[PDB]
């Protein structure tokens, strides 16, 4: 199955022009955590940004630009990104905004990071509908000396 | 020789406990180039936020309580603090506000990174006369897709 991956911002700010002003070392053990040892699919914005492959996972990038690096795979279409994961149990999409509206519709589950800044955003997460996804886990932590911010963890399924 | 490095948003606003709202990662490469090699002293607020002994430096806590760990040196004074540090030409203090008020008056060079980020704080950097020091260097970047806001190095040397 297909899940998305993703930290919100009030009013589902995903993105800005410029890095996110959060220092969230927890929500990024979160997302390690549960993206371990499965593919990721990821647009070429989010891949420059991250700077290398994570390691540990195979890195899938869907663009319709030539491939800048023999690390990942690049792909064409959804297709051809969700065929190169192969078989596996399951398939994590990690942006950005285009790339998860694209998969959206097939996904099933979703993994969400909420956090309490209130930020102008570039990008947004789709919209989805409450009444269509079942919360099954959520949790609370304010900031300390180590986050900025307060965040909250979400996993969702679809109804 | 003593300095102080610290990193600033709008108004001289500094950490308390929690960390502050932003990311740049250019700022602790700064750092890191900076303290290298050379003996930092700092809090225990400061010693939670960093939550390790810092590699390759050797790592002084300032604090009336109990040395919880034993990998860093635990002392209770300023002057116990110099000592520790030994013969070296430049002492690296890193903080936190109580810390920076105590050496100031000892300091000889400050390394500081002002932040374009509005944030509200009850620490404040020492007010340092600008005109008992010349500042000596200046360089300033602008937010990227790595770090979150705008930020200038400067160093100040106390004339
Ligand atoms: N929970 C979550 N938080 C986030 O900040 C993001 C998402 N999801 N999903 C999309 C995107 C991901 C960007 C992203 C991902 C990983 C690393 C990283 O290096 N993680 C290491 C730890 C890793 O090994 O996963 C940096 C940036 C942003
Ligand atoms: N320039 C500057 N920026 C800051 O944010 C601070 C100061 N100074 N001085 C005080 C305090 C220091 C807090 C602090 C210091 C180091 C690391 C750290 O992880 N240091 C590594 C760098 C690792 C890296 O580049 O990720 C290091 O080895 O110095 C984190 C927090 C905060
Ligand atoms: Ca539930
Ligand atoms: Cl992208
Ligand atoms: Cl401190």
């Amino acid at each position: 199955m297909i899940s998305l991956i993703a930290a919100l911002a009030v009013d589902r700010v995903i993105g800005m022009e410029n890095a996110m002003p959060w220092n969230l070392p927890a929500d990024l053990a979160w997302f390690k955590r549960n993206t371990l040892d499965k593919p990721v699919i990821m647009g070429r914005h989010t891949w420059e940004s991250i700077g290398r492959p994570l390691p540990g996972r195979k890195n899938i990038i869907l663009s319709s630009q030539p491939g800048t690096d023999d690390r990942v795979t690049w792909v064409k279409s959804v297709d051809e990104a969700i065929a190169a994961c192969g078989d596996v149990p399951e398939i994590m999409v990690i942006g950005g905004g285009r790339v998860y509206e694209q998969f959206l519709p097939k996904a099933q589950k979703l993994y969400l990071t909420h956090i309490d800044a209130e930020v102008e955003g570039d990008t947004h997460f789709p919209d989805y509908e409450p009444d269509d996804w079942e919360s099954v886990f959520s949790e609370f932590h304010d900031a300390d000396a180590q986050n900025s911010h307060s965040y909250c963890f979400e996993i969702l399924e679809r109804r």
